[PDB]
């Protein structure tokens, strides 16, 4: 114990020394000669206040892992860093562990490695100032605060004997996501999945002020964290005779309780332990400077000596601070290597914190077994039921690497068929009249969308599969956090040892065009714009036409890696236009369907399109309801005049690089063939008009393309009134097509008046009877298969 | 007591009867004859499960208001409905009291009014199914759950006699916004302000399953809500008499409130009480149907009898359910009015819940006094310091209707000058080394952005002013909720009795181009895209060029009403420009600056632009950090080649309707004069390129416009490296301009080679020295002063 404690103290001292050397020094890293003004970095970037807590937690975790390995237990520990601004200290904890030496050859544990890791911190072309995928064993960026407990819970599923210790700052704990994630222990069974160990760094200060949790006493914190499903233990630096002994006792007790919980079963609810660690912010640093308080104050957040390159007293303070660590007793200056204590302290390579096998995606990724797609049919299209049946088959075929997440909307979205295979995860009591609740359920349901997104991202980044479904309007709640994930993917594109990962799959349904029980608060198609905004080859939206297109698309997204895909489709009975082979060929051609109505010819290959024979007008649609309105308008236009030639175009997929998919994106020359250079193009969009305008900016002649979308209007009314309020009903589409072609009002005016009268009569019937007119409800639509 | 109890019971019986009549009946509202199949609505829309709790709370609130007015107390109570899907029951509570009759003449409290409110619920053209601005006394729609506590805390400020009772659902309490807002009592003093009263519905069930909070026992709930700084009380429907217990709870809660608000004896932290009530979901309704459980189960969420128009047993169940409420003992069928008992229950006029004076925007809105604008002094311009000084003057001049909100970032954003007027609100202990903390501070700081947005919207919707500042990267966290606010404004455009409101003002600074201490996670310019997507005349972005432009813009947004404005500017020492507080203010009438470099001529009136002489190319920028690069590129181009003519265009404001402001938006004819029809336009943007592409879709000839902006690339490096990574540096701009102008690549090949070599040398110097080259650091710019 005493030799053990001495080894932890030496490890902490060395980690602190390399942290300060990373922050300040650019030369004379070993301090063999007195410090001058030429051995200081020109710009003193970085942070210091949270580093000592990171060092203490990492060293105690290494000691605990060594003890567990001696006990011959199967538990493997991993570390998660919430405060991503404390990156350099963690870097030091890797350098003396030799994890970084397995990735970079220049980071060997010697004097050259010390110089390499000290000079290149925050340097242009060196290591970044924050956590990144370039760091081994890192899955959470920590830049945007929060999203730390949910990702830790998501990485623990289906990975027993894995203990993930995550560090959460007290200022970060004031966010909504962290506050909501405390209840995630009521839905996950730790015996068959694993244990998450939370440590709260209660330094007491934010960037420039005290914290909410730092103001609370010990009694209030105990009651708050025991009101949820946690068992908290508090250790404070201000009153402890020996801080490291208390930290060792707390970690040993927590891991003993974890081992006791794993070995055995209990027919009740579990209470995972957690550690609150209170310490002075920026401990073991400069105490005072220019009469102000640094240690134990919010002024230690950034660097505490901003003028060390020009002020003599600041340089003396920095030199004394670095010499307080006594690096001569740990390092060996003669040979340039560490002494014999570091080999005694560290365990073997297979059982170290930074090289956990359960967290790595290279040792856990497997292919997904796709069942045969059965394109069953009835009388009307029900895309959500078919998607649920296919996901039920997927759940049957892959019983270890597939999961489902939803914010209590599985029945409302017509995806309940998946309950024929698996139940919903629930660790609390079940009443006899309740159904679909089990401890080992593979569906997790909670109203906090942030927790669901964190669980999905943790499960995917560990190396497995998942799909998250939701309403379309409530998606942007997890908008910004999703963008963070995208950055990770971009930062994984330049790393040669990361490996492949499953795609991030969203199923957004119950769109605003058919919200019957709610009005104007459940219609917000802005999530797809945020998905399409990113430009690092990430972002795909799938726009099915019927149930066959829906099952083809949901089969396509499960075969894609390292991307983000969103599928938006309705859940109401709908007409059917395409069979299985036509839908599959359309998806393999990008997702564009072209039809000529004056000759009744479907075109699925862009070759053999006649230049001598071109359409007079183009009607294009994107989305199921707008496609129904477009085909109804095309039917009316074929009935009435039939002298002009109309080409019908439907788009099934959109990507950040243009029209179609990333693998097969429509080019600038095929757009000219599909869409004629000068003919008008009336376009109906499921979402905002500017979302399509941004994509169509880069294509040929954007002046003639009229685009109509949601336009942010509507209330609780009939579906036809909802379509007519935003000028995307069939009659206004026909009016626009008549006015866009030839003179318009000169010859086709009376038809415009007749169509407006028909729309007025339909709206009057809907207003008077609260149901749609029988002319629209019993409409006879077109067929293509 | 007993007379009051039976009057309350009669009120709740009437409320339940009108709620069911609103949900189901189309005719025979008084049930004079036996119910048939022709008196049922064709579509049964609405919700029922949460309505009885709303009715109980409203009746007890009215009783407690009458009892308060008996003793001549100044406290005025208001009601807030979190579960917005429970709208019809609240409507019933607005019918027996004559609040709805003051707005609508047809809603008079008689038989015709009963028919009017029952027939038109969820009808096309009638009352909506959810809460809306059309309802008097409503400031929160309740569509997106979780924004109820923070809005109440925002609306409760500077109103010492307003007590707001808000209803929160147990499923809604699982959202992170509510869990973050539970701690808001530690920053707002309830003696000089009002008291927010939270009530937890706790019916036990979500849409399709149990709730997390419903699974917790009483002991766990007591600990969780005591640890957060509240005084919870529990009443359950499984008791002898629910109404007597509820009345005792409300009476004791009001006694504590009056004993704490007017004595002022306590100087330490306070403990606001809250009410936790437990009841069966959909109480006093259908018990069983088709062998399933309805009352006390999640199946009572929507309509519990979905086939009452076709099934005889369902119709009989509905008739028995409605006849369970004996409406004959509360109504006179021949007179058509209520009996005398209601006149003994309702309090005096204007002492009623639905007509609170402290909540209405009318009778509380006052114009803001703008101090005189002053110019900036010095070579380098600091926009944030000038903005802070102007806000300090505003705080001085308006000591009762202005407040500031920030997520612990006002020191880092160079806005600390406002600390010369007011401190930060803080109700906890203050250390001797801590500064800018006071109980009566007018600045609220917490890391939860959702709480800040809720406080700002609550303050603004009651008829006062406020400004919220933040980083640009973490703004999208509050994107979607902001969209909800915009919808409110749109509905307020169609309500004739709703008064004016102050604009929603954002200041986002520390942009991604100058994140020195942070890396990739702190660059995300997507919030302005979310704001610009509103299409109801809402959404304005202000893009200052220097400090004078910043103060002119911040003076302009404080003079705008019923809108949303965003101001984005840097905080680094930047060169000054045309802005001398006079030319800048003249530019603000249009928001666009035009300069001709071949004759050194500024243009402020667009009708003076000569059509005979035209620029050879246009360099345009939007944002200060890239305006620097484009004026440097203009300087280099003027130095090297003089036979070409360059027109410099800067844009200061963008709106959803086009270029400029809503009051003065650039037309499609002025765009042709400013931007020539066929000349190339090299445009450089502060944010994403597609955000500007969507706006420029609607203008003339968008094919020739080369838009470059942030490309999601960068790391911890020098500012010039950050500019060059996204191809928006000065050398990139001049290379692009040379490529655009030149007919062939062999005329300016030496120049582009030289500029590429110069950029390579600058990047090499930055890589080797970690400091920008002296050629760039000591650059000499031009001025239009
Ligand atoms: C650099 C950065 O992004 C930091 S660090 C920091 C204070 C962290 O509080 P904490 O007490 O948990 O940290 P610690 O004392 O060092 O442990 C803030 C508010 N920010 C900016 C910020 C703002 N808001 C959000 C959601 N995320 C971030 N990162
Ligand atoms: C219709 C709608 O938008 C409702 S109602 C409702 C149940 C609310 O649970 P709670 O028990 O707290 O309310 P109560 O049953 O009425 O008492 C949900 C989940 N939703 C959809 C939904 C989903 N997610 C979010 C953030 N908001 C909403 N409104």
């Amino acid at each position: 114990s005493g030799q053990n404690l001495e080894n932890i103290k030496k490890f902490i001292r060395a980690a602190n020394y390399l942290t300060v050397s990373q922050i300040f020094l650019q030369d004379n890293f070993l301090l063999e000669r007195p410090l001058t003004f030429e051995d200081i970095k020109p710009r003193l970037l970085g942070h210091w206040g949270s580093c000592p807590g990171v060092n203490w937690v990492y060293a105690h975790l290494l000691n605990i892992q060594k003890q567990l390995e001696f006990a011959k237990s199967g538990l493997k520990a991993a570390f998660m860093l919430g405060p991503g601004h404390a990156f350099p200290a963690l870097q030091a904890n890797l350098f003396m562990e030799e994890t970084l030496s397995k990735v970079d050859k220049k980071a060997t544990r010697n004097a050259q490695g010390i110089e390499y890791i000290s000079k290149n911190f925050s340097w242009p072309g060196g290591f970044p100032s924050s956590a990144s995928p370039f760091t081994p064993g890192v899955i959470l960026e920590g830049g945007e605060l929060g999203y730390s407990l949910s990702t830790a819970f998501g990485a623990i599923l289906d990975n027993p004997n894995l203990v993930m210790t995550t560090l959460i700052g007290d200022g970060e704990a004031e966010t909504g996501s962290i506050a909501a994630a405390w209840h995630l222990s009521k839905l996950i069974d730790p015996v068959k999945n694993g244990v998450v160990l939370p440590v709260l760094h209660l330094n007491g200060y934010k960037i420039s002020g005290p914290t909410i949790f730092g103001s609370m006493s010990d009694f209030e914190l105990i009651q708050f964290f025991h009101g949820a499903g946690w068992e908290p233990k508090i250790v404070d630096e201000y009153s402890a005779e020996d801080f490291d002994l208390e930290l060792s006792n707390a970690f040993s007790n927590a891991f003993r309780d974890i081992s006791r919980i794993k070995f055995g079963r209990n027919s009740k609810f579990i209470r995972l332990p957690m550690i609150i660690m209170r310490s002075k912010k920026g401990s073991s640093g400069v105490k005072e400077n220019n009469g102000q308080k640094i240690e134990g104050n919010s002024l230690a957040h950034q660097v505490p000596l901003l003028k060390a390159k020009t002020d003599k007293n600041e340089l003396e303070k920095l030199e004394n601070w670095m010499k307080s660590y006594k690096f001569d007793e740990l390092f060996d200056y003669e040979r340039g290597e560490f002494k014999w204590w570091i080999n005694d302290f560290l365990p073997e390579n297979s059982s170290r914190i930074g090289r956990n096998r359960f967290v790595d995606a290279n040792l856990n990724f497997k292919e997904l077994k796709l069942p045969e797609i059965t394109e069953g049919f009835g009388e009307k299209s029900l895309a959500m039921n078919a998607v649920g049946s296919l996901l039920e088959k997927v759940f049957e075929k892959n019983p270890d690497n597939f999961r489902f997440f939803s914010p209590d909307e599985t029945y409302s979205n017509k995806l309940d068929a998946i309950f024929e295979a698996t139940s919903r995860s629930w660790q609390r009591e079940i009443k006899p009249w309740e159904k679909d609740l089990a401890k080992n359920g593979r569906v997790t349901e909670i109203l906090s969308e942030n927790c669901l997104q964190g669980l999905l991202q943790g499960y995917i980044l560990t190396g497995r599969y998942g799909v998250l479904t939701s309403y379309e309007a409530f998606a942007p709640v997890i908008s910004s956090m999703m963008d963070q994930y995208a950055k990770f993917l971009a930062q994984s594109k330049e790393v040669k040892w990361r490996g492949d990962l499953a795609s991030l799959n969203y199923i957004l349904t119950s769109t605003g065009w058919r919200q019957d029980h709610n009005g104007f608060n459940h219609q917000n198609p802005s999530f797809i714009d945020e998905v399409l905004r990113r430009e690092n080859g990430i972002g795909q939206i799938f726009l099915p036409a019927d149930d066959n297109s829906a099952v083809a698309a949901i089969s396509k997204m499960l075969k894609t890696r390292n991307n983000i895909n969103v599928l938006v489709a309705g859940k109401t009975p709908e007409p059917r236009y395409f069979s299985l082979e036509s839908a599959q060929k359309q998806l393999e051609n990008g997702g564009i369907f072209v039809f000529d109505s004056w000759k009744n010819q479907k075109i699925t290959d862009w070759d053999s399109i006649s230049e001598d024979d071109e359409p007079d007008l183009i009607l294009a649609a994107s989305g199921d309801y707008v496609f129904k309105e477009t085909v109804a308008a095309l039917q009316v236009l074929l009935h009435d005049v039939a002298q002009v030639k109309i080409r019908l175009v439907y788009i099934q997929a959109l990507c950040g690089k243009g029209i179609g998919t990333f693998e097969n994106t429509l080019s600038k020359s095929d757009f000219v063939k599909i869409f004629t250079k000068d003919k008008p193009v009336i376009f109906a969009f499921h979402g905002y008009a500017k979302t399509l305008k941004s994509i169509l900016f880069d294509y040929e002649n954007p002046a003639r393309i009229q685009i109509n979308g949601y336009e942010e209007k509507g209330s609780t009314t009939t579906p036809f009134d909802m379509l007519a309020r935003n000028k995307v009903s069939r009659y206004d589409i026909t009016v626009r097509a008549l006015k866009s072609v030839s003179e318009g009002d000169k010859v086709f005016g009376s038809l415009v008046k007749e169509y407006r009268k028909r729309q007025d009569d339909a709206l009057r019937f809907a207003q008077e009877n609260s149901v749609d007119a029988p002319e629209i409800e019993n409409w006879d639509y077109l067929r293509f298969f």
